[PDB]
DNA sequence: GATCCCAGCGCG
DNA sequence: CAGAACTTGGGGAGCC
DNA sequence: GGCTCCCCAAGT
DNA sequence: TCTGCGCGCTGGGATC
């Protein structure tokens, strides 16, 4: 009661407490959809109250936090739960103003999450509830299947792909993917509501391998045991792929009861495999499944000018069918688009805009929506065009979209480092600098050795060294103007001016109860993306800070440990690696290997074309000395004796039958303008037909390792001017 | 103190209170602005608080808003201000934490509003502190030009343009139209707050005419007397622009000191005037600024599937120099698309989506960005593509943006309604059916008399009587089943069905201390669109409300007032009208003229495609003859003979040089693909050039009143059918 | 020696 | 993702 | 008989 | 227009 989001039911703690079903929904569309169909099922037995998207995870938090979580809170007033109440007995269930809970949301990944949440804060909190019951889910179709009047309904992906490739006409039915609840209209409510034996599980506790199986996958002390089961599974799931065996989705006819062990081990488990997939990047390029999306969507509309990030982020949600949400997109662009210092060392997309600084590390930048950019030319120096006529490209909802990897001359993940936050697993990877980068994979080239590489971040002025395997030390630049007076220029990464000023400077200028006074004044000139700090004390303190160290007293210094050197490679699996060296090597087979492949492609292409022009240079020398005669001549008889005349058709298309494989067309010469009857477009096309006769043989007398040469030489050869515009105009 | 958003300086109600100078400033970004400015000028004496957006007009509300207002509430503790005291003494003043107030917002007319909402609140509660000048507004400059390292400030639009019209290169210099707050950067804030002497300006009082001035912008009084002002300013705004002669822009070298009157009467008075054309439609097509942009858009994008909304809006607002807010688009789509009952009649863009039913009045519909829509093909119909040519298209920022006003078929603003509230005038016009105007109006053409019309709502099985001139009844549908039972199957216009609901049976069911319970128990059966009550109450208070009358009681009826038919007209000038039919009569005149104009170009552009046609023609003939020769011929050469054999260049693009204004070209003669040569593309050829032959004397033998009777028929031709299939889902 | 809290990012 | 004030004028219902 | 409050829409 | 919680893991700094 008094809670503003509470459609509860008629007999809310009334004498049929124990009848009251309370529905949980995330989100206000879940919530329009039960008020919907309230109208079927009426309120006198049905509340209904919203969630706030995730919540709290009850056994990996303290007691602050619950005491201080106000949803928590809120559903422990509603269905009138007690702390540390024991409601093993009917008599102390009467005392709650709900009997039952039932759960809905949307039938991807996150919904099994929130369930799995829900399941975890029951269980923590009263687990003996869960002997009796007390949780049910509502199911919602997830394909809709159309055919005149017949609609059929699929609650899982993989039956519904069954179903899909086992008739004989596609066509023959329109398909609606309802991957959400907005989606679903407030009259396909009441067919919803209409039907519980279709749409309503039961919770049915079967023992303790239940709570083994909850406390697996949410104690946090199990992320070992976590890692290894999803490595399990995700062994189960390779075998699977490679000999064809399809899996028994759990949503079936006489599904009706459920236990918690195959919802965590069957659907839950496939949420932690997507959210690896999500967080953790690819070794190939690193980027994650979003970052590469946007990347793909920026190549396709090839933008020459400004675009606003909103505008962008619904083109990337549009036709790259992108289905999760657009702030993440929004973010996404955001961090993208970083450049300052402790950033990314290479901005693919020009932030022209407030998008953040050293101050707050990016957590100051303006809104999302008053904000532009552009693709930077350096992008497209990275990820050549005629590359990607050999990337794999997926198909979503039998759509064109982003392949499954790009494919750099450089290797980005070593570049621009990495944050992922996976489940079961984490990447922590630094920064490098480029030229260092490049210079070794040159000397690889060459068949030298690689030079071992310490990380370094972009006009970080500070120092690096090595400590120990995956263990370096960062510090900063600390002086002594004069014998009572010290000047800071330089901080360590990951320390944000702001952050720094406010936990170092006044907790230790003042002092607290424990520490007492240090400092006495300082002076800050900050410039845009520099620090300077002037600070003047007692003359005695900074000769025990001197006597202690100034890098330790200012704490200027700090460690870094990458020991969760984990990607995926080439094959698209999980991998932890250890130095940087191995990383670099599969990145060096793979590309030597797939500049063979685009070297074969491009001189195929380049062939094709040839024989093309030359087509073309023949016939037009006929028309000029009149050995072939095309006014007021039939079609038909045209293209025959043509064919006759020993012309061939179409090359470069007849070159594109050949890739998609593993009558006659004249069009090409035929679609030309009269123009071409006129000397110098006759010589002209003898000009062009001669360049391409010269450039196929200086493609084909060439090597891999020549042609990576010109792609590091071309991409050092305006790196340099733009760092110098970069640093020119300030 | 305690208030988030108090930026507050450090001798807030200190010792130095007097010298405290509040900054009020609108806008998250201009929060930011200053307080990057605050670097430059220090803490010490400066204090920032952001306001909401706009805020309450104090000699307009009640005492009950005022005491219920969070912002004022939350100012008046910021300065100490206290109420019905009076500020006549510095003694009193120095009971103030802050000495002067200024205001900083955008440089466009919504800050020139917030300015005098200020001043009137000001004036309204504590009169005496303008005798003190107690007010400084800090002034930004609106446009940059730069020309290498010169940067050259306006601070208004005219002098900028002043200027502009006064280069000998606008090249030479880049423009950049300071439109808001949030494009300055920080860096620029450290020039706005180094420079009081170019952006400080302090409210000097005058006397009892600066009272006069508030009293007449604010007071609700003086509502007629704001009319005849703004006509006055209209008037003279025509003769300015009838005659060329400059205006004063206040923001002069020497201006420091400003009076109210000045305020009041210079730029406020501007956006009371930009106010009037947003909110006021046209005449002509019935669409505010905003609208007509959304459709110019539509029309020039000629989307072919679903787009989401905030899409559109974000594609609106950088294809069509929209500067305003992206809500406001939002709105808008969401207004143009509604089609339910009560809404509009013709649903120019298909809600594909939930965009609001009759319970709530398009209050209730979904998320703005979960919704798609798509130009209905009827819209087209209404503005055929080829009457595009004769509007006169407008320019900003030297830009191809939507025209002035649109000419369709039918006078739109008649069919869907016209809800305009703007600032000394409104419009509350109600809807027509089609068909009925459409016979109208070719009654009107065939020299008849035009039919007095009633309004009527699409699928609104309500009956509407005149009572009046400007004067109707609405009633809703109430009939008697049995002797004790009633059933209501219809509502008026503008009751949506939860609001009729709350607020006439639960008052009346069960009733008030003042009025007793008068019915039993009701029953609803609602489907989509239509409400179907079925109220049982006692055999004898039935019988006291049939002789008291079942509509009066049930409050089932309504008076329409349309006393306040205010346009604006073809030439852009507020006109108020009395009935439809002079309407009706000023859109039939202006559309039989423009139907003139497309006869005349229509009949000059066929005639220049006509004769391109019949060149071309010639051109092929003679090739297959022989009598014409190009192989292997130099261009120049080509060209003089040519020439000399008796071609001309280009009409069609010659036909536009006559549209612009009021060496030779052969491409066209030149640019078809060999197929050109063969047999069958010259009877092709030949086919097409003869029927444009006729087809110019087809149209050039009919007449303007000829060619609207089509536009109708077609327009009906599809219009039940969509109509049809409107009701035959349903 | 040991526990606790927080900052990094694509998501609800 | 969602929910939150005000403007500006006409006119209609509902209280005293 | 009269004052008061609210709904309508493109904007802060 | 803005502003507000939680996730999931690693590891580092502080506090006891
Ligand atoms: C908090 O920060 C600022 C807020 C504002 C106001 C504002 C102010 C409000 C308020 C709401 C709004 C809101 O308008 C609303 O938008 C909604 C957008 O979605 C649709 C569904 O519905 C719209 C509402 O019909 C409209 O009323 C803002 C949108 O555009 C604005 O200009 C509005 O309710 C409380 O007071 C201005 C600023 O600087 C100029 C700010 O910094
Ligand atoms: C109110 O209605 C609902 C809210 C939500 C949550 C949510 C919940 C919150 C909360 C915040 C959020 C918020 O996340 C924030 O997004 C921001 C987007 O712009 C940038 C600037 O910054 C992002 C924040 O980094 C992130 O924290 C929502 C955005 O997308 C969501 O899914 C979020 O703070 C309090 O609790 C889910 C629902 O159903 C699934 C709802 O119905
Ligand atoms: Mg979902
Ligand atoms: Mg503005």
């Amino acid at each position: 009661k008094g809670i503003p989001k509470l459609d509860d039911a008629n007999d809310a703690g009334g004498k049929h407490s124990l009848e009251c079903t309370l529905i949980l929904t995330e989100g206000d569309s879940a919530k329009s959809l039960a008020v919907s169909g309230l109208g079927v099922i009426g309120r006198d037995r049905y509340g209904v109250f919203p969630l706030r998207g995730k919540i709290l995870n009850v056994r990996e938090a303290s007691h602050k936090q619950i005491m201080e979580n106000a949803e928590i809170n809120n559903i422990i007033k509603i269905v009138g739960l007690q702390y540390k109440k024991s409601y093993d007995d009917a008599e102390s269930l009467k005392t709650l103003r709900y009997g039952k809970i039932m759960i809905m949301t949307d039938q991807d990944q996150d919904g099994s999450h929130i369930k799995g949440l829900l399941i975890n804060f029951i269980h923590h909190n009263w687990p003996s509830l869960l002997k009796h019951g007390f949780l049910e889910e509502f199911i919602t179709p997830i394909v809709k299947a159309s055919k005149n009047k017949q609609e059929l309904s699929f609650y899982s992906i993989p039956e519904f792909d069954e179903w899909k490739k086992h008739i004989e006409n596609q066509k023959a039915w329109k398909i609606k993917y309802y991957k959400g609840l907005g989606t679903s209209t407030a009259k396909e409510a009441k067919e919803y509501f209409a039907d519980m034996e279709r749409h309503r599980i039961l919770f049915r506790y079967a023992g303790p391998e239940d709570d083994a199986a909850i406390t697996l996958a949410f104690s946090k002390k199990k992320i070992d045991d976590r890692k290894e089961w999803l490595t399990n599974f995700m062994e189960d799931r390779r075998q699977r792929r490679l000999h064809g065996l399809p899996e028994q989705f759990l949503y079936g006819t006489a599904t009706k009861h459920l236990t918690y062990n195959d919802f965590i081990n069957k659907e839950l488990i496939l949420f932690s495999n997507s959210d690896n997939e999500r967080s953790i990047p690819s070794l190939v390029d690193g980027f994650k499944p979003g970052q590469r999306k946007v990347l793909f969507t920026c190549f396709k509309r090839n933008d020459k000018r400004e675009v606003k990030v909103a505008q962008l982020a619904g083109s990337v949600a549009e036709m790259s069918a992108y289905h999760h949400g657009e702030q993440a997109l929004m973010m996404t662009i955001v961090n993208l688009a970083q450049n300052f210092v402790g950033s990314n060392n290479i901005n693919l997309l020009q932030p022209i805009g407030q998008f953040g600084t050293r101050l707050h590390g990016g957590k100051d930048a303006a809104s999302p929506r008053y904000i532009f950019t552009m693709l930077s030319t350096l992008a497209r120096l990275l990820f050549p065009a005629v590359d990607d006529n050999l990337l794999k490209f997926l198909y979503d909802d039998n759509q064109r979209v982003e392949p499954e990897w790009y494919i750099p001359i450089i290797p980005m993940v070593l570049i621009n480092g990495a944050e992922g936050i996976g489940t079961g697993w984490a990447c922590k990877l630094p920064n490098y600098d480029a030229r260092e980068i490049v210079n070794n994979v040159r000397r690889m080239l060459d068949g030298l050795d690689p030079h071992p590489m310490l990380p370094n971040y972009k006009n970080f002025k500070g120092t690096i060294q090595e400590l120990g395997q995956n263990q370096y030390a960062v510090s900063g630049e600390i002086f002594v103007v004069d014998r009572n007076t010290v000047e800071i220029t330089e901080l360590p990464v990951r320390t944000w001016t702001q952050v720094y000023k406010e936990q170092v400077l006044e907790p230790m200028l003042n002092g607290t109860d424990k520490t007492p006074a240090l400092i006495s004044d300082y002076k800050e000139y900050h410039t845009d993306t520099t620090v300077k700090f002037v600070v003047k004390m007692t003359e005695e303190k900074l000769a025990q800070a001197e006597a202690a160290g100034l890098h330790k007293v200012f704490k200027l210094q700090t460690t870094l440990t990458c020991n969760s050197m984990v990607l995926f490679d080439h094959m698209g699996c999980l991998k932890k690696y250890e130095t940087v060296q191995d990383i670099l090597k599969e990145f060096f087979d793979l590309r030597l290997s797939y500049y063979g492949l685009r070297k074969e492609w491009l001189v195929g292409m380049l062939g094709a074309e040839s024989t093309k022009l030359n087509n073309q240079a023949r016939f037009i020398l006929e028309k000029i000395q009149g050995k072939i005669t095309i006014e007021n001549r039939s079609k038909k008889d045209l293209i025959q004796m043509l064919v006759q005349r020993g012309y061939e058709s179409d090359p470069v298309k007849a070159w594109k039958e050949a890739q998609e494989k593993a009558g006659p067309d004249f069009n090409y010469i035929l679609n030309m303008s009269l123009w071409s009857l006129t000397k110098e477009k006759v010589e002209e096309l003898i000009k062009q037909r001669d360049a391409k006769g010269r450039e196929v043989n200086d493609l084909k007398r060439k090597s891999p390792s020549d042609l990576w040469k010109e792609d590091l030489a071309a991409f050092v050869e305006e790196l340099d001017k733009v760092e110098s515009q970069e640093r020119e105009d300030v």
